[PDB]
């Protein structure tokens, strides 16, 4: 579930830096999934009320809006770096490259949506252990 989630970010990533480093100039800072996994899951609730609910049947220009609220200065590889937004990215693609880049950024947001609530089962089975553990005091 991180596996089919690495690749899809790793494709979001060399697609987001050959296009940022060359609009800005900048270089990209280091790649860290885990800190910006993070970003993606307080981020997954604010699209859903921003735009709509994500389905996996989520219109492509619903997630065309979506890159318009999701900032690159928010993320490990682009930390701080410059204004720019996945739409900014998505509006330098030419329209072939434009379908995979909705596609992989659908795709992304749906692993993100099954680790949440893979996340809240661990937090879960760590509540089920700890009132155990508590119920002896
Ligand atoms: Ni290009």
């Amino acid at each position: 579930s991180m596996d089919k989630l690495r690749v899809l970010y790793d494709e979001f990533v060399t697609i987001s830096k050959d296009n940022l480093e060359r609009e800005t100039g900048l270089s990209a800072s280091d790649v860290d999934m885990d800190f910006d996994l993070n970003i993606f899951m307080t981020l997954v609730p604010v699209l859903e009320k921003k735009v709509c609910v994500i389905t996996p049947t989520i219109e492509d220009d619903k997630i065309v809006t979506m890159m318009k609220y999701c900032s690159y200065q928010s993320f490990s590889f682009w930390f701080l770096k410059s204004g720019a937004v996945v739409k900014s990215v998505y509006n330098k693609l030419d329209d072939v490259e434009k379908e995979k880049f909705v596609a992989t950024f659908r795709d992304m947001l749906l692993n993100v949506q099954t680790l949440i609530s893979l996340n809240s089962m661990y937090t879960r089975l760590r509540q089920d252990t700890e009132d155990i553990v508590s119920d002896s005091k």
